[PDB]
């Protein structure tokens, strides 16, 4: 077979089972797949036996990008999968894919210089709006902040009751941002479909209170989902009985 093969249904399990890492090159047309194949060939050459490289059809399989912690719908892209440890190593998708760039990345991977990825939207540069936006990369900082009573909503964009709940959650945040409790209570949400989080979720929405000092016994709301019942909830279960 060709040095840089063709990652798809027939070849995948062979790729997985080979027991070495796999490097995906994502692209929407055959024409671009080739360009890049050739562009990267000398690196694949170097890494024989140590890393498999392959081309993947981003039209037919773009969805698989998310499995590598690459953004859906931003091609062409590149990422390396450590099969054994089940670790993902995406290559920034805003950066251009060039021999010199990839080679550095790869060398750094092989060097064990890169930290394994995580599903996260990027940390927002500003936290404006009354509801704090949690993404995977600040869940700890914000949700597990031991000094704050944290209310967190776990949502899915595509869920109906979540969108129904949205305005009232917004209202509940604006209310606490304007109260005497502003410094110690947090009203936050996270898109659980876009971010890896700790909590095991079963349906959307889900609301939990992580109280200050008891971030091991978070509390699952199962009330009416009205602004006042959720205030009652934070007061009744929060350290600061707000």
């Amino acid at each position: 077979s060709p040095l840089i093969g063709e990652i798809g249904p027939e070849t995948y399990s062979d790729y997985m089972s080979a027991g070495i890492p796999l490097a995906y090159i994502f692209a929407e047309t055959a024409e671009e797949r080739k360009e890049l194949s050739d562009k990267l060939k000398p690196i694949a050459e170097a890494q024989r036996g140590v890393i498999n490289f392959g081309t993947i059809d981003a039209k037919a399989f773009g969805a698989h990008a998310g499995n590598l912690n690459l953004k859906t719908d931003k091609f062409p892209a590149f990422a390396i999968q450590e099969v054994a440890k089940n670790q993902k190593f995406p290559f920034d998708q805003e950066k251009e894919i060039t021999f010199e760039a990839i080679k550095a990345f790869v060398d750094d991977f092989v060097a064990g210089k890169i930290e394994p990825s995580i599903k996260s939207e990027p940390i927002p540069e500003k936290q404006e709006g009354p509801v704090t936006v949690v993404v995977a990369k600040n869940y700890n900082e914000i949700v597990l902040d031991d000094t704050k009573d944290v209310l967190i909503e776990f949502y899915a964009p595509w869920c109906g009751h979540c969108k129904a709940l949205a305005p009232k959650y917004e209202e509940l945040g604006a209310l606490y941002a304007k109260s005497e409790f502003k410094d110690r209570v947090v009203i936050a949400k996270v898109d659980a479909t876009a971010n890896d989080v700790p909590d095991e979720i079963q349906g959307f929405p889900t609301i939990k209170l992580y109280p200050a000092g008891a971030k091991g016994q978070p509390v699952t709301y199962s009330g009416s989902r009205t602004v006042e019942d959720l205030i009652k909830f934070i007061a009744e279960n929060g350290k600061y009985k707000a």
